[PDB]
């Protein structure tokens, strides 16, 4: 069981770590069919998505996808600093697998 | 997969972007039968709804609809600046498909 | 489709609008069986409930009843000004159908 | 239908009202099997639980049990003043049935 | 039924109490399949996880695991002081069984 976001991100090829140490610049949320997703950006220009839940996601993952969108919204609205994002780099925007918040 | 609300909105028919760059002026919600909905207004008069859930709303739209109502409520209470809305404009009040917030 | 809380309230029999323009004075919540409800009051002594879910409600209302209790709790804790309430006046305490918040 | 927590408490056997008029000193929460519960304390020593969901609860209470734990958690973090608690006194710690918060 | 986290912790095997009396330093969350988990750390270097739900967890534990991650997130964002953690010391990181917060 990984002890931090780096070790978890290492479990996957084609994921990569981004260190932002910054608050989210914008938060975008959609309920449109087949675009039930979230998109965040940072002032450095970086853009990331939470994937649309699909048949490729087991049910436990779909539930965690909903959690992640909860986390990003309240992080945005509290101006909480994001430390790192672990993101799949084979999707555009890169897709969030894990997030850390610290200080 | 789009990277922002404007490109996401261009992927559908019967949608348009509204640019507000303002906080929500009023939040209204109802539990009354057949009107289980939320309504928001802006000081310029613009009025929008989150639609009552129905049979046109498909799989994971059901969760996204509830999340949107959560988001509008917490956005209203935090006075978060709303940047743009993607809305379905074949309904009145315009039905929100997506929202973007930027400081 | 109604555009605001007053038009919405007009669509139902035995309802009326209370214009409070004030924060919630008390929030009360119960989990006891058959009394799973919420009660709020205002400075002026006005008392309102969120009814227990029962046979008078249709399936579409079930999530909305839970949302409304969420809304009243966070409204109370933020000291948010509630503008109007649409209530069924054939219940005691009057039963909330819709809420608007502005300011 | 009762109009306040005191009237609601009197509708049940083995209940009593505690008047605290104080914020919550401590919030404890457990996910261990058979102890999925919450325990709160006040500064005077009073200790109360939200019971583990079991057969003694009707289905309607399950949702309300989860809500009560949500409410105690956020009440604690916001240092909200708890007015009164309705509890079952045939359980140790006394088990919460209803809570009133008042400004 | 135990009256505090220390007594609750003693009911289980392979558990131990950690007394932190500090806010959470970092909150980490993953949505990767079969890694749906949360990790928190404190400035004393202690690292703890909320376990991935599965097998070891009955029905009521699943709900409680999700609640626990909700609680740690909002505790982190509010910088609430956590008093103690009851953890299974037969997992790495030690897995959280219960949390106490005291203000």
């Amino acid at each position: 069981t990984p002890q931090n976001i780096t070790d978890l991100c290492a479990e996957y090829h084609n994921t990569q770590i981004h260190t932002l140490n910054d608050k989210i610049f914008s938060y975008t949320e959609s309920l449109a069919g087949k675009r039930e997703m979230a998109i965040i950006t940072f002032k450095n220009g970086a853009t990331f998505q939470v994937e649309v839940p699909g048949s490729q996601h087991i049910d436990s993952q779909k539930k965690a996808i909903e959690r992640m969108k909860d986390t990003l919204r309240i992080a945005y609205l509290t101006e909480a600093k994001v430390e790192k994002l672990c993101v799949w780099n084979n999707k555009t925007p890169h897709a969030i697998a894990a997030i850390s918040m610290a200080n």
